[PDB]
């Protein structure tokens, strides 16, 4: 039955890592959709699209990390469908940064939930993995999205076309 | 109603490009699974694993290109679920490669069919884009895999571990 | 009497390439007019002027390729008056991008009509040249200019002058 | 209603500058036609062809300079049709060079006529522009074309093929 | 049938084979021209070197077809490379005029294969031919017609001084 | 009549050099066929394929040297059909290396016969040429090939797949 390498690894932590994986993939795809929206000719915000495209890659990397992690602890990667995103169309920069804030908070909650599971099962290696690789990155992302949303409001979104334009030239590279 | 940018881009073609988009993502996902499989402690063929990982990256780039294309032509990217792979475990390098051959031939047939679609709808721009960016790349990837399967059979797979071993040290980086 | 080099080049095609060459010069001249317009002291949008100046040179260079292509296949360049552009005056950046877009689609449709002539005449060399040198650049320019228009409208044009100053500093090289 | 920048610029000179610009474009167009003639497979004199291709770029830049000059002085650029050149077919390197001689002398007279007008209308800036930017380059080009014609006659043109061939290898770069 | 073959008509396979032989033929003919211009009593060394370069260029076209055949999963089958038409090529003009003719014949062969590939709805083959042969062919025909015009201008066949000059100036 | 350059070149030697030339071309063609066979997807031994490829280039260099030699001595290159190789299919690395040895020996026997002919016609020059440029290269080629075949046999050809695989990675590199 069990991997020659498995040690102190609970079944449930294994399953949780598979859930978290798929969730990282769901996040990726969502962002990949924003990139396509912001590259549309009637949207035309190139730096905002590039920003979501980057995040989309950040997220896909986060997933791989879980695959690697699973194999290392001797658990077995089991894949589920990656569900299409909530919307096909994202309104504008602020609607999108707002979706992004929730998507990040959702995923951060799953993380913190998995950390709690790991503490309950006394798997310090999983706790620390999450602490070093994920937890601090979500708190930077959320803080950076928060800052954007604030600035986007400052710029008079949703209504102020010129403020949306400025944001794209000045807050992303 | 129609995009300011659309010219000579038939509704049908637009829809096929979204189908094609879903296929590249589907394939990238399959290769991802194959990568995680070979990385398992009880498979442990690092170089085969890395081969499939680089391929799931190649297929993800293929996907992004259709996204970029759709918007260039003034179509709208509409996303579906990404289906999980046919399998959760891939047997061994031979079995994995036969499945890779299959997947590349399926994807190829879909590209041939879109080429046909686009010919009938008299779309030279889309025809060329298929020729330059997909068609040739596909025959290359398919010949490579055929070569590998032959070499894999030469090395006495499935039965022959020393064979599978040598393959991973020699036929891939 | 028949070029020694001529092979598989139908005379309607030769005729059409000459026609296409003239439209190429026309688009070039139009962009030249816009260049002169944005350099007026009462217009004074210099980045906009330069962009059209570069376009003026891109088209002149498309014209040049046709003369070569004509001689390469053994056809014979016949030139025709280059007609002055539609307007002596172009309103503002938005008005001009909008004309440009119209012109790029006219030139595009003319390229597509020629690609049809060549397909009917079973001339794959000319089909290929068109696809490789012209067809893709056209969709890139149409996408691009659409993208600009979107941004122009976002920025409050034709009414918003600040909106206009900014486009000229940021959207355009 | 008069541009804020205009000072000492007679309207006659404004018209005359528009007429001049159009001559430079005419000259340009003629040189293109010589370029394409010498590139024909039944003419095949590559260096002579390139020589004319360069002169047609130099005349294009002469037109650009007049556009700039109009705006600088506060005048308004008004464009006409650029007329097809006088021939479709240029004989041989001699006849072409004789035609270029007549073309440069024509454009020269036009410049002197504009100088006289400018002297009459007491516009010393327009004079000086003419003297620094056009007048001396016109005498050089004419001297240069002079010389070439004298050499084609020496080399036995129109009848001596071998003459024509050497000129292409030696007299032009 | 090959584990790699997909959408590749038997007929095309055969034509690709027919075509390879043509490339080799052309190559062999240029090689013969090199020998000719290298003769002591012809001795136009640059014109020789130009034909020797061409027969390499051709032998590379032959190779590319072999590689294509295998990529599509077809099977290379070779035939006798038939010897060139002439053992002696008169002079630079005759030679260049034969080379034009040959270039046109190989080009037609290529056009016929593109047509066949179009009829069998094989875009990969079309694009290969478009990308790798048709455009190199029009360049070659042009360059060659350019040489012929210049040779006639130089008074060939009669004028030796002309032939001499051509070998010094027109070819690298 | 006789070439201005001919001296001590017996006419039978001139014929044999022509005969020799065809042999070299012929060998070239056989090695080409071996190239294509090893590049087959169901054969797929790329390094063995590249070896035969290089070898057919080498043999064409040989044939050219004979054209050069022929003209140096004043004889006249006469060309024959290059017969197609003896098989369309080479079975495997061992069979092909065996065919290579026979072919290299047939060519060597021919070069010997020619040396013997030139010794009898008292043509030291032709003797030196066959010695400097061919005879020693033949014994190297033959030693390399017999080495190979010994190793193919050692590695268990034709039966052993892993043997053939290894040979391709280490004996040709
Ligand atoms: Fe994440
Ligand atoms: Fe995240
Ligand atoms: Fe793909
Ligand atoms: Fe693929
Ligand atoms: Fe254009
Ligand atoms: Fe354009
Ligand atoms: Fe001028
Ligand atoms: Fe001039
Ligand atoms: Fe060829
Ligand atoms: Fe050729
Ligand atoms: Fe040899
Ligand atoms: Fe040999």
């Amino acid at each position: 039955m069990v991997s020659q390498v498995r040690q102190n690894y609970h079944s449930d932590c294994e399953a949780a890592v598979n859930r978290m994986l798929n969730l990282e993939l769901y996040a990726s795809y969502t962002y990949s959709s924003m990139y396509a929206f912001f590259d549309r000719d009637d949207v035309a915000l190139h730096n905002v699209a590039e920003f979501f495209k980057e995040h989309s890659h950040e997220e896909r990397e986060h997933a791989e990390k879980f695959m690697k992690y699973q194999n290392k602890r001797g658990g077995r990667v089991v894949l589920q469908d990656i569900k299409k995103p909530e919307r096909d169309e994202w309104g504008n920069t602020l609607e999108a940064m707002q979706a992004a804030l929730q998507l990040e908070k959702t995923v951060n909650q799953a993380l913190l939930d998995l950390h709690k599971l790991a503490t309950d099962k006394v798997d310090p290696h999983l706790c620390d993995f999450l602490e070093s690789e994920y937890l601090e990155e979500q708190v930077k992302d959320i803080k950076r999205i928060g800052d954007f949303i604030t600035n986007l409001k400052r710029l008079g979104l949703p209504e102020n076309g010129m403020g949306e334009y400025l944001f794209d030239k000045h807050s992303v590279k």
